[PDB]
Formats: C-alpha cells, sequence, structure tokens
C-alpha cells in the first residue's frame, strides 16, 4: 500500500539503476547516501563516461506526493545535471530491495526507473516490481524506450 522513498534510501549500499525510460541515461547510474535526518538526505549520484565515474551531490527533500501526509513518498531534488527536480517512489517490494521511481526533469520531462539496492541478478528481483515495470514499458515502447544503464562491471 505504502512505499516510503525515506526508508528506500536509509541504506548504505549503492541503489542502482537498472532499468530508465529516460532517452538519454548515462552508463552505471547509482546512488550511495551520504548522510540523513527525518527530513533530508544528502546522497551522492554518479554515472560514468566510458572509464570515468563523475559524482554529483545531491541535496534531497522528503514531501508527500501523494495526499497522504504520513508517508514521505517523494523527494524534492537539488544538484541533479539532468535538471530531475523531484522524485516519486509509486512501489518498493517490502524488504526494499526492488523500487519504481517516476523521475520529473525541466519543466515538462518525466521518466521511469527501476533501481535496485545492491548487485544482483535481474531474474531475482521482486516479481511485482518487475512485471509492473515490464507492464509498463512494453505498452509504451512505441514513443518510449526503456534501455538499462547497468553493466556488470560498473565500478
Ligand atoms: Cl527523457
Amino acid at each position: 500500500e505504502i512505499y516510503r522513498f525515506d526508508q528506500f534510501m536509509n541504506t548504505d549500499d549503492y541503489i542502482w539503476v537498472f532499468n530508465t525510460t529516460q532517452e538519454g541515461p548515462k552508463e552505471c547510474e547509482k546512488d550511495k547516501k551520504h548522510n540523513m535526518t527525518n527530513d533530508k538526505i544528502i546522497f551522492v549520484r554518479s554515472h560514468q563516461e566510458e572509464t570515468k565515474i563523475v559524482n554529483e551531490t545531491i541535496i534531497g527533500d522528503f514531501f508527500h506526493y501523494s495526499d497522504n501526509k504520513s508517508v514521505y513518498d517523494g523527494i524534492y531534488i537539488s544538484g541533479d545535471k539532468r535538471e530531475v527536480h523531484a522524485e516519486h517512489l509509486y512501489y518498493s517490494s517490502e524488504d526494499m530491495i526492488c523500487g519504481l521511481v517516476q523521475v520529473f526533469a525541466r519543466q515538462t520531462d518525466a521518466w521511469t526507473e527501476l533501481r535496485v539496492r545492491g548487485r544482483r541478478s535481474y531474474k531475482s528481483l521482486d516479481e511485482v516490481c518487475r512485471t509492473q515495470y515490464e507492464k509498463y514499458v512494453e505498452a509504451i515502447k512505441h514513443t518510449k524506450t526503456s534501455t538499462s544503464p547497468y553493466r556488470d562491471d560498473c565500478q
């Protein structure tokens, strides 16, 4: 029912982008928490340019994306050079290893990301996570493309 973005990011492991519908994604997209209060998270969002890793420090302010004011399902983002303004966790597995995130950027841009806590096989992921994402991907594939920024050999 309820997907807590603050708890999804409450981890010391890397959270990888396993799939995205962003048009021009960099490789090896991942987030790494630096520190966290109840209402705020500082984390490092990195990607790769062939061989070099590029780190961006992100200031994130949790907020209530839905009408439910008891749950932090949204985060306002500063520091993301894709000009991401906000993110919305619309599903996470019970163990919070898998999550689906709507990403909102610039004025009118939006895409979806399948985010995974730690390196693991795609087949091992929460089935609902996988099938919801795959259903969406199949339904929009005529105009929007899903790709995987993740490689095993990402740093
Ligand atoms: Cl895009």
